[PDB]
């Protein structure tokens, strides 16, 4: 959960990616319970970045890409049609 971009690799499992696994399971802004990064938010590909964030590049489809479609394996500046996974763009904040 660093910033629009953490890009929690989100790649390393079928359930989900590595299986959203840090920073509330995602990386991209969260804060731990120590603010570290495990509580808070993963760069809600909110109406700000819209790209300047980014992790994957193809998991929407319901039976082909990394698979998400709903919100569990998409990229970083997207919004699963609107929950923060697949629909937006993907672009990473360096």
């Amino acid at each position: 959960g660093s910033g629009p971009t953490y890009c929690w690799n989100e790649a390393n499992n079928p359930g989900g990616p590595n299986r959203c696994s840090n920073n509330k399971q995602c990386d991209g802004a969260r804060t731990c319970s120590s603010s570290g990064f495990c509580q808070g938010t993963s760069r809600k590909p909110d109406p700000g970045p819209k790209g300047p964030t980014y992790c994957w590049d193809e998991a929407k489809n319901p039976g082909g890409p990394n698979r998400c479609s709903n919100s569990k394996q998409c990229d970083g500046a997207r919004t699963c049609s609107s929950s923060g996974f697949c629909q937006g763009t993907a672009g990473h904040a360096a």
